[PDB]
């Protein structure tokens, strides 16, 4: 029993953190096999920040511009080269603590654990979520460029986020591991803003889920709904659409508690007309969007209280 | 900016998770050294749960009796030893991977993180505290005892939490490392209960002081109160009496703020007897006691091990 924000155990990722410098400019990087991935704005300075020009700054730097630091021992940079707002740094040593690894990007919604690290050295692990704006609302201070979000389904690590930025709402912007931007996002310092952020419906539907397997229902209803009436509410709360393929996925927990997802859908329509009364679902007393379904699953009981 | 439940790096204490199997029973172990730690419950059955005699079932034991699996490696028990509620495994080889650490025991009101694991591999980390009743309220199921609670301090691990049971209201009970319950529980299969809880007041304050160098000072006002006042105000919403300790402790973030700690108790008297009016602090609707004053600083300043 109980439910956690939980992340994934960070110790694969941990022995990948390195510290990469050039010039003035301090970040983290990600060391796999021969390379150290990290953003590629390291070779920049505050002023070249407005208007970079990343070709012209990088044609200036050799290898030996770039000092990579793996805990005390310093690696030697042997070849670079920038793949859209990533910067890859070959080096003349494999990590040996590589662990089986994959690059995949993210679609707004899913979940993944983050280990904020300073200067090459990891602080802390927290679970979050890409935003349907494409942010992530996460907990970084300057100097946290470079860190990395990941999951670890299985044994096999799936790197979905490096940090890049932070937005004047406090909110966060970053990039794949091929360094393609999540969002409408720059590594420029020109007017950004993060768009208007809407709740992840198929998330508070799985996280509504979880509270029935654990042993709550105060707040079903004898009704059910639409899909498209359940819409044309939702959206009236700022709520992102349910498609015909988030209500596919719900598939397995609507069959573990025997809710249909229409059914969890018109308990989700009063919980936003009536809010919770004084009462909270599993230990909260706002709906929480920041737990997927397979999340539910991989976490919760698979019997029901 | 931003602000997370965040927990430590956890590879430290992966590095020492392993599997212990006596006949049917199979749960977690910590390898340090040439020693593995689990709750001595491994030894019974279901059967013997009910009332069991830890020595007369240990004493029927051998050291073959014992299935310890460290990956994909069985190592060998040469000794073993009861200290408390735990089982102390003595093996044939030293954890080359133990880190510097020390076993330390935590008062109410500390954090630490869960490598909740499942026959002895990790699956997840989380950061929850002692609460004031004694009980963790984690995120645990069948087969996560030996489970361990941990904190680092530079590069040492003090671990002070293992795991051996869930309560009837699905909150968690275990020991320090040397085996001492928190609480006022037993290693048993009889009618136990979590005792009427308490909210941990120097945590909520702390976690206010978080809020303001965020951002959030809708909650500040012009007043303030004494000790004495504020605590006759704690004591009617089931708050933890605030001391001239906790008082002192919230010094360095009542400087950094600006804002006195009568001032800050003053502003939770408030929210205390109106609530918060729509509001969130946070992202939270409750008043949050799971960040300590020094979670709040090390949070805020990137502190990395
Ligand atoms: C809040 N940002 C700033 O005032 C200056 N700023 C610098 C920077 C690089 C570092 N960084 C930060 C990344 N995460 C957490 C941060 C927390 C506090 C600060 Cl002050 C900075 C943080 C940025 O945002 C950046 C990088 C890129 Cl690709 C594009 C733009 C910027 C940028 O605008
Ligand atoms: C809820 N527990 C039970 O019905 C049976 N139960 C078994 C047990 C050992 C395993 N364990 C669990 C530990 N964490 C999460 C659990 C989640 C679901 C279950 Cl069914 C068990 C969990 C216990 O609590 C235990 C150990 C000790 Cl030292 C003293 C008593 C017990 C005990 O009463
Ligand atoms: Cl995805």
């Amino acid at each position: 029993s109980g439910f956690r924000k939980m992340a994934f155990p960070s110790g694969k990722v941990e022995g990948c953190m390195v510290q990469v410098t050039c010039g003035t400019t301090t970040l983290n990087g990600l060391w796999l096999d021969d390379v150290v991935y990290c953003p590629r704005h390291v070779i920049c300075t505050s002023e070249d920040m407005l208007n970079p020009n990343y070709e012209d700054l990088l044609i200036r730097k050799s290898n030996h511009n770039f000092l990579v630091q793996a805990g005390n021992v310093q690696l030697r940079v042997i070849g670079h080269s920038m793949q859209n707002c990533v910067l890859k740094l070959k080096v003349d040593t494999a990590n040996p603590k590589t662990p089986k690894y994959k690059f995949v990007r993210i679609q707004p919604g899913q979940t993944f654990s983050v280990l904020a690290c300073y200067n090459g050295s990891p602080s802390g692990v927290y679970q979050c979520a890409m935003r349907p704006n494409f942010t992530i609302k996460g907990s970084f201070l300057n100097g946290s460029c470079g860190s990395v979000g990941f999951n670890i389904d299985y044994d096999c690590v799936s790197f979905c986020y490096m940090h890049h930025m932070e937005l004047p709402t406090g909110v966060h912007a970053g990039t794949d591991l091929e360094g393609n931007f999540y969002g409408p996002f720059v590594d420029r310092q020109t007017a950004q803003a993060a768009g208007t952020d809407t709740t992840i419906t198929v998330n508070v539907l799985a996280w509504l889920y979880a509270a029935v397997i654990n042993g709550d229902r105060w707040f079903l209803n004898r009704f059910t709904t639409t899909l498209n009436d359940f819409n044309l509410v939702a959206m009236k709360y700022n709520y992102e659409p349910l498609t015909q393929d988030h209500v596919d996925i719900l598939g397995p927990l609507s069959a573990q508690t025997g809710i249909a997802v229409l059914d969890m859908c018109a308990s989700l329509k009063e919980l936003l007309q009536n809010g919770m009364n004084g009462r909270t679902i599993l230990g909260s007393a706002l709906l929480e969007d920041e737990f997927t379904p397979f999340d539910v699953v991989r976490q919760c009981s698979g019997v029901t209280f």
